[PDB]
């Protein structure tokens, strides 16, 4: 729908109906209680995570919690072993290579993930998992990697751009903040620009990558209303991104505009029921650092693994009851806490 | 005894009559039944609480889980606010994400004290505002806050358990046995929980100690130092571990070695412990009964809320376990910690 090359989620599942009944089924392992390991280890199995350090958005600490406690609840004996990616500057700390790991847990945003990923898939036996994608890409359609895990961008942008569509009438005034300049901006961003300008007709004043930091969200939003300050709503593409724009609303004294967030985290919570977070889309946070421990046990038992796997929504408005939002943690964070 | 600066936990009541008088009155109201809240609120009270996640330890949960359950029992209404920490670094990320919660302008929080780094923190806490603080895990008062003590501290003491197991340690082993030891992380747990145990057992029991490692509080952790101390060191009798991860890290290690002839513990007695005792692979242990500290910061807030005097410390009780205990003095003993947390 926005990007060429990829195949969409749902897309996938309906080409494959093996793939959704394999989805389904991990879908269902990953709400029931846990079954342990049916087949003992010989030794520990290394697995390695390469994950973007120090951000405000706490989806990847948190998937590496809720991760660890099932492989552990699932009584599988592993080592792991963390890299903290400092906020862009390198990225040959893809180092994780001499690990010589059974499972290799990395992302995928750029195209200098593209490369190394292509390296990974033709080069090594290490099974890779792609977190914070879900589409798969069709030049692997020979050799797919081990599994995409997360919350689908497209489907997660689309129900806000839906919500927004329900709320604002046709030619509203609107920017746009994108991630740093990759897939997630594509697919967060676009999605959300076409829906609403080819079903809502809204009218896109600007648009601006950021750095994918809460201080660049801040700028990036400064500089856009000193160069458009006439808009109604501001898009935002990432917790981090909505969460500067939130301090440069508060600093301009626009309270007219509306800002979103995108994947409910903690902070992205907290600022809504504070009320400066308007809207978010809210992850089941859990379910994926849950769904990776599932499938490595599959794995280890010989049974078929899903290739991909997409965790729920839930949209969130400042206007949800204390009760409500209590009940999606409880939901979204039953294992992090 | 093993730092300087603090108040005994029984020190501390014998100094202070009154401050025992009210400590009884914490714990009686403890064992009995549910007398719900007397002056009542116009407002759901806000409690911030911060633990640190991720760990096969099931104190904090099972603490939290006692402690709404009693709040329930007592009749209270609260929000419940969960500060997520990452023990990831840095202590920069730490700090700020902890003054977070402080304009979260919380009735009550619930905090850890284990680093220098939460002492600067707490200082503040203290120093600059109205919150009242509980300190969860840490039953010594610091001498330097005579003038303005915590609302409560609460847990099951570190020296006490220690005590206990290396009692035992000393009636089982004999002079000139050899041991290792693996800390938590660098802290006052490590302090008191490891130093109260090399004391005693050197001095009292003429032990040798071979070697001691710092880790990093996770069972990860607990299995890398395990590997590198019998590394270097694989002549010990035994392992004391300072905590339930790094336990239950070392005894995969011993495991994957095949050296079951070294003896090792857990500290705690939480439901993965208690289930490897009785699987035989954890020797001995000292179970805390779990839930009286949930029950009591429960207890200590009822009683705030009515205007009353509430202590300045409370002590959970402690019961060592073996691998010899039969399986009903562990379901007697489950029933007793685990009666509100399951
Ligand atoms: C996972 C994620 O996608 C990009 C960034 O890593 C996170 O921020 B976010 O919370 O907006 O979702
Ligand atoms: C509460 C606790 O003390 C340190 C650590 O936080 C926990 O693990 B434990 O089980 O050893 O008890
Ligand atoms: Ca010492
Ligand atoms: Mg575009
Ligand atoms: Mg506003």
């Amino acid at each position: 729908m926005v990007l060429n090359g990829y195949w969409g989620y749902q897309e996938f599942l309906d080409e494959f109906p093996e793939q959704r009944n394999l989805t389904n089924a991990l879908s269902e392992a990953v709400r029931a209680q846990p079954v342990p390991l049916s087949k003992p280890t010989q030794r520990p199995i290394k697995i390695s995570v390469v994950y973007p350090g120090q951000q405000v958005s706490d989806y990847w600490v948190r998937n590496i919690a809720s991760f660890e406690k099932r492989l552990y609840k699932l009584n599988i004996n592993y080592q792991l072993n963390q890299v903290f990616t400092r906020p862009n500057a390198s990225l040959s700390l893809m180092e994780a290579l001499k690990s010589k790991s059974d499972y290799l847990i990395f992302t995928l945003d750029t195209t200098r993930h593209r490369k190394f990923v292509e390296h990974v898939l033709d080069s090594t036996n290490t099974k890779l998992i792609l977190q914070n994608i879900t589409t798969p890409v069709r030049e692997w359609d020979k050799h797919q990697p081990f599994l995409y895990v997360g919350f689908d961008h497209a489907e997660g942008s689309r129900e806000l751009a839906t919500e927004f569509g329900k709320f604002f009438p046709k030619h509203t005034y609107y920017s746009v903040l994108y991630f740093s300049e990759g897939y997630i901006s594509d697919v967060r961003g676009d999605t959300f620009i076409h829906q609403v300008n080819r079903d809502n007709n809204f009218e896109l004043q600007s648009a601006y990558y950021t750095k994918a930091t809460k201080q660049s969200g801040y700028d990036a939003a400064k500089a856009s209303l000193a160069k458009h300050p006439d808009v109604d709503f501001i898009y935002a593409c990432s917790t981090d991104v909505a969460l500067g724009a939130v301090d440069a609303l508060a600093e301009l004294g626009r309270e007219d505009i509306m800002i979103n967030g995108w994947g409910g985290g903690s902070a992205e919570l907290d600022a809504i029921q504070k009320g400066d977070l308007d809207i978010t889309v809210m992850r089941m946070n859990d379910d994926t650092g849950i769904a990776m421990a599932e499938a490595i046990k599959w794995d280890l038992e010989d049974k078929p693994v899903p290739t991909v796997y997409s965790g729920d929504f839930e949209i969130v408005t400042k206007a949800d009851s204390p009760e409500r939002i209590e009940a999606l943690k409880k939901r979204a964070f039953r294992y992090s806490d």
